[PDB]
């Protein structure tokens, strides 16, 4: 592989879009790779990890159980519910609803997640109250249409922010971690193709015009070493070719870890 920054150039070149890149220290914030990292991307299901460091945020403050139950109607499922259209009968934990969100990308699970939350003003409030200033969410993909965006540098850091400064609790922040590592859609797949001793957890997110993103701890000797973000957005490219672009990106660190 060439250098990160080479193949993300590469990379845009062959999708004919723009990639959005930052490579970080998860336990520090140290910045060892920026690429149009002040740019917005659609966040996609991405959104779906700081909603979720929201509801922490309320069992925290004790205004929120991840034991309690949640009981809907099949009236109130939208498009995709892998999981949550098994549990019309018995309802979801929102603890549950937060795996299901993360792990399966479960919409049902995020619309009810946000619900509580105070829907997208109310998750976009939180972000404002833990210093980020860019990220919107406003809907429960064209250009120009800045809802329901981030940057890679805004993400990257509202992420270590929920990860590791004392925002949420000791046992709120292993929770959000082990929701990330615990991912179904991506995770699996990623460990199958990463070399031994390589520790991933993420969240993916795709949309349309080739939008297609990650937001990953990454890092040897099995840690959580880096955050990496990276976001595509502006191309008409296969999902298996954004996806293949997104690994090169990905090997290209593996190869070029000590800057
Ligand atoms: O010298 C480093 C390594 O080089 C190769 O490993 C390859 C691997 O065989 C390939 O499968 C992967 O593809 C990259 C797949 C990563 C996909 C997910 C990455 C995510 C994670 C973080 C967010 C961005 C993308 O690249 C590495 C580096 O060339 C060798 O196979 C391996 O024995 C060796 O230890
Ligand atoms: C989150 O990014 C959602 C992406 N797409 C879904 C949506 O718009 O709600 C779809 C239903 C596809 O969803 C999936 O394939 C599950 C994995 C999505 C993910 O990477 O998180 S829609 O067809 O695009």
């Amino acid at each position: 592989s060439p250098q990160p920054l080479e193949q993300i150039k590469l990379s845009e070149s062959q999708l004919s879009g723009r990639v959005g890149m930052i490579e970080m220290d998860l336990a520090s914030g140290r910045t060892l790779t920026a690429w149009r990292a002040d740019e917005r991307f659609p966040m996609m299901s991405t959104f779906k990890v700081v909603l979720c460091g929201a509801v922490l945020a309320r069992v925290d403050a004790g205004d929120e159980q991840l034991e309690r139950k949640i009981h809907y109607r099949q009236q109130d499922l939208v498009d995709y519910s892998p999981v949550s259209e098994k549990h019309l009968a018995d309802g979801m934990t929102v603890g549950e609803l937060c795996a299901a969100a993360i792990t399966m990308s479960d919409n049902s699970a995020a619309n009810l997640l946000l619900a509580t939350v105070g829907g997208p003003a109310g998750l976009t409030a939180f972000l404002r109250q833990i210093g980020d200033n860019v990220t919107r969410l406003d809907s429960w993909a064209l250009p120009g249409d800045a809802r329901d965006t981030t940057t890679p540098a805004s993400m990257a850091a509202t992420l270590r922010k929920l990860l590791t400064s004392q925002r949420l609790s000791a046992r709120s922040q292993r929770q959000l971690l082990q929701w990330m590592v615990d991912d179904r859609v991506a995770g699996p797949l990623i460990r199958s193709v990463l070399p031994a001793g390589w520790f991933i957890a993420d969240k993916t997110g795709a949309g349309e015009r080739g939008a297609r993103g990650i937001v990953a701890l990454l890092g040897p000797n099995n840690k959580a070493e880096r955050i990496v973000v990276i976001y595509l957005r502006d191309t008409p490219a296969s999902m298996a070719e954004r996806n293949q672009q997104i690994a090169g990106i990905g090997a290209a660190l593996i190869e070029h870890w000590q800057r």
